[PDB]
């Protein structure tokens, strides 16, 4: 977990933990009060702490003084190693070197705070497997916590004592936090003297639900969405991966943040040089590519990436110049118009004019071979408004819906092309949303969704998708419509 991060504390709290538990270098992370959506990194140095403004534009993360990312983890592991570079105006070196961990469990999944043992085991019952476990506080002995395991099956009760500021199960090692410990017989389970191997292979699942009663948990959410969004947050820790081709000094103006880079291992790979900053995402038969908006510099890139998947339908979630910032250069050739980009060839054959979306029907081929030609549809979302999200997810779903028809219409097509600006936010709003309601549509509403869990699997194929929790609450809003709007039928 991101153990530097520090989801309930204050500006001036952060100070006098770093003034008596930190050093020189010491760092953390919390969440901005002042700012909505915004955090703020407070360091040590020389006695004294800086805190640095990190702001979440909608689309990434800018840090003042520093460059723009796509999660907050892969922030500090740029500051923390390769390139630490992190100045003040001046021009003196911020060092981030040692983390300082959070002993507050609250945006952990396996932590249920107050809760029954009742309640618990109700839960542990019909939402758990074997492995499943969690972590409430006890009703019973105030201030001590207890840890509850299932494993025909059985759930088990395990006393947490907190002594003294430290936390152990009653003998052996006796540890600064409930993660420490959780950690611990993560790896090292405690085993019974009858041979019961007391397992943690996973907290238990409280963001699973069923289809059907989706407007029952958006109600308790609305009520939140903060902790369920900040809890996914977390784990972003479990996401660093390689993202080597990207950071090669050739590639680095193929970048429209040098940054934002795409992970090495479901980096679309150019074939006849061979990078792109876009990934595969395949859910887990529709499969998708997310990519930021075009550079001057890589249209021909684009194009050469779409002939090679067979791409059929391309999604573009930015609309044409949304007001006095480039978030795409147009990349296709005016209506009736024909053009070339490097060896692919590309005539506008026709345009409609949707109230939310522009459709461009596009003529794809190699120069020298006719027998290449293709048709690709480009739909263009242009209500996407400048801040926030559309008040009402109609559009969006209609949209989708459309694509889907295309899609499903195309006889062996590749993947889905999706870009925004940056390729993680919108991109990862419309690419998990068109997965949740394929599920649906495919399984009906007696199906079960995680919407949480969807997200992290696909931040697992490119980093940060989905960047606000406005976006993350939208996309709750927009299964929400497409159940309701599926029922009555």
């Amino acid at each position: 977990s991101r153990r530097w991060f520090h989801p309930n504390i204050t500006g001036v709290e952060a100070e006098n933990l770093l003034l008596t538990r930190g050093v020189d270098g010491s760092f953390l992370a919390r969440p901005s009060k002042s700012n909505p959506g915004d955090f703020t990194l407070s360091v040590r140095r020389n006695g004294a702490v800086t805190h640095i403004k990190i702001q979440n534009t909608g689309d990434y993360y800018d840090l003042y003084g520093g460059e723009k990312f796509a999660t907050l983890a892969e922030l500090v592991q740029y500051y923390m190693e390769h390139h630490g570079q992190l100045k003040e105006k001046n021009g003196d070196v911020i060092e981030l070197k040692y983390p300082l961990n959070c002993a507050d469990p609250t945006s952990e999944r396996w932590f249920h705070g107050h809760l029954s043992g009742k309640e618990a085991e109700k839960l542990l019952t019909e939402k758990g497997k074997h492995g499943s476990f969690l972590v409430r506080e006890s009703q019973s002995h105030p201030g001590d916590f207890v840890l509850s395991v299932r494993t025909k099956s059985k759930v088990t009760h395990v006393m947490i004592r907190c002594q003294e500021l430290k936390y152990d199960v009653g003998g052996g090692e006796r540890f600064d936090s409930l993660t420490d410990l959780v950690e611990h017989y993560k790896k090292n389970p405690m085993v019974e003297t009858l041979g019961t191997v007391l397992q943690l292979k996973q907290p238990l699942n409280t963001t699973r639900i069923n289809a059907a009663e989706i407007e029952s948990r958006v109600r308790e959410l609305s009520k939140g969405f903060w902790e369920e969004f900040e809890t996914l947050q977390q784990q972003e820790c479990k996401l660093l991966y390689s993202r080597k081709e990207g950071q090669r000094q050739e590639n680095k103006n193929k970048n429209r943040y040098k940054n934002i880079l795409p992970f090495d291992h479901t980096r679309v790979v150019l074939h006849d040089s061979d990078y792109i900053n876009a990934n595969i995402i395949m859910p887990e038969k529709k499969s998708y590519i997310a990519t930021q908006g075009c550079l001057q510099n890589t249209v021909n890139d684009f194009w050469r990436m779409v002939f090679q998947e067979n791409s059929r339908v391309i999604v573009m979630t930015t609309k044409e110049v949304e007001r006095g910032k480039s978030k795409c250069v147009k990349y296709w050739p005016d209506e009736y118009a024909l053009k070339e980009y490097g060896v692919m060839r590309v005539r506008n054959v026709k345009e409609s004019a949707a109230h939310d979306y522009t459709l461009r029907e596009l003529k794809l081929s190699k120069v020298g071979q006719g027998n290449t030609e293709r048709t690709v549809w480009q739909y263009h979302f242009r209500t996407w408004p400048d801040h926030g999200v559309p008040s009402d997810p109609g559009g969006v779903l209609d949209f989708l819906e459309e694509v889907h028809h295309k899609q499903e219409s195309i006889m062996d097509a590749g993947p889905v092309v999706v870009h925004c600006s940056a390729g993680i936010a919108r991109t990862g709003t419309f690419i998990v949303i068109d997965i949740l309601i394929d599920i649906i549509r495919e399984k009906g509403v007696d199906c079960d969704i995680d919407v949480p869990k969807t997200i992290q699997m696909v931040r697992s194929q490119r980093s940060g998708m989905v960047q606000t929790e406005a976006q993350y609450r939208f996309i709750y809003m927009a299964v929400q419509h497409y159940i309701e709007t599926l029922q009555r039928r």
